């Protein structure tokens, strides 16, 4: 028979973990929110089973070993061998053992039911806490909002590579403007902007000249564009009314990308949500096997003591199992005794 090695500090840190996960958790689904609350109250109850376990089946065995029948019974047994008075000695002793192994019984037809009354206990409490239903669909759901997230990315990308075009093409535009302004252009061309040609015969300097002509030729070119101009020439209100269809443009496309940040801070905290549910189930099931070998250590050091007293008794046998199975006691007290959580 080999016990099971048990690490408590695992079971009560996954038990630590589902609590600070259910409460911080926010995927707004609202059923899985009160399940997910539902299992790290029946982890705390079964963490709480685990601690008092140990001190309750340490006190119970520990009654065992100072009782008078443990020592006696081995002089019983040794001075029941030479030839000795067949009646008044060897008949009187056996009756006397009879009444010791009688009362041995008795205390560890006890132990068995206070070690059954913990394996049934912890039982209840891995019932409860496995049966709750949690990753149903959830694999459905992370794959909806992430697709959902790929989408809304997708699309503040693309609107911010349209509004970037939008912004060179007003930058340019304004650029025209300014070396309109600047060289009163308006005040010697009438009404219209002067053509390409026309800016050659001004009195200026030849970089000048190829700094405005370039910057006019530029913006007149896109605001035709965009007022659907293939024909006539370019006014200079036109080419302000051309930055203004542009100036909402661009405004629109900022207030889009507004409303797609927030959708996407809220897919995000879903996503984040399902994924400490996922971490909930994977917590649970780390606390469960260490819960599990405890349910299975208690339920073997019964059967170990009921192999014991079926047969014959072999009293000093008894003794041996008693300390294996409270030194395996002192140990998960140990753990507990030292334990940091985090
Ligand atoms: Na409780
Ligand atoms: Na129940």
């Amino acid at each position: 028979v080999v016990y099971p090695e048990i690490n408590v500090k695992t079971l009560s840190q996954a038990v630590k973990n589902i609590w600070r996960l259910s409460h911080q958790q926010k995927s707004g689904i609202e059923i899985i929110q009160e399940k997910t609350l539902r299992i790290s109250l029946y982890s705390r109850d079964l963490d709480e089973a685990a601690r008092a376990s140990v001190p309750q089946l340490q006190t119970v065995l520990r009654q065992l070993p100072p009782q008078d029948y443990f020592l006696t019974l081995t002089e019983i047994d040794t001075e029941l061998e030479d030839p000795e008075l067949d009646d008044e000695t060897r008949n009187t002793l056996l009756e006397a053992r009879s009444e010791h192994i009688r009362n041995l019984k008795k205390d560890v037809k006890g132990v068995i039911r206070s070690l059954r009354k913990e394996a049934n206990l912890m039982a209840s409490r891995i019932a409860d806490v496995s049966n709750v239903v949690i990753l149903e669909r959830l694999e459905s759901s992370l794959k909806e909002e992430q697709e959902r997230k790929a989408e809304i990315q997708a699309d503040i990308a693309q609107q911010e590579k349209n509004k970037a075009k939008l912004v060179v093409d007003r930058n340019k535009i304004i650029e025209s403007q300014d070396v309109i302004r600047q060289y009163n252009l308006a005040d010697m061309f009438k009404d219209y902007i002067p053509n390409i040609s026309d800016l050659d015969k001004l009195d200026l300097a030849n970089p000048k000249k190829e700094l405005i002509k370039q910057a006019i030729k530029q913006g007149v070119e896109i605001a035709k564009k965009i007022l659907g101009n293939i024909s006539k020439g370019l006014k200079y209100i036109e080419l302000a009314d051309a930055r203004a269809k542009l100036d909402e443009r661009i405004n629109q496309i900022n207030k889009d990308c507004d409303d797609l940040k927030i959708q996407l801070k809220g897919v995000e905290q879903r996503i984040a949500g399902i994924e400490d549910v996922h971490q909930i189930d994977k917590e649970r099931t780390t606390l469960l096997l260490q819960a599990a070998k405890l349910e299975q250590a208690w339920n073997i050091f019964a059967k170990q003591l009921q192999n014991t007293i079926d047969g014959k008794i072999d009293q000093q046998d008894l003794t041996k199992i008693i300390h294996k199975q409270l030194d395996f006691l002192d140990d998960l007290a140990l753990q507990y005794h030292s334990m940091l959580l985090s």
